[PDB]
């Protein structure tokens, strides 16, 4: 269920990065393509997706809640995405 949670959720690279295209749910869209290269962990991921008329992405725990629930996996983390630009979006 996690390869269509998200219609915006490409796979980037073979390997497994799952970080390919609009992953943002949003008025338009939301291009965080965020590439996670580690090997099974969650946390140290690259998960910089450059959004909101920004190109270049930071680590995670942008938002004070952002980096708060990373104990599940990309499935999880992939979820809550949405969750957590709705937050926000009402500002």
């Amino acid at each position: 269920s996690l390869l269509r949670q998200c219609p915006l959720l490409l796979p980037q690279n073979r390997e497994g990065t799952a970080y390919e295209g609009f992953v943002s749910a949003q008025g338009r869209d939301f291009h965080i393509r965020i590439l996670l290269p580690t090997d099974s962990q969650l946390k140290n991921a690259r998960i910089e997706c450059s959004w909101h008329l920004k190109k270049i992405l930071h680590g995670y725990q942008h938002i004070l809640k952002q980096r708060l629930h990373s104990c599940p996996d990309l499935v999880s983390f992939v979820v809550e995405l949405k969750t957590i630009l709705e937050i926000a979006l009402k500002a």
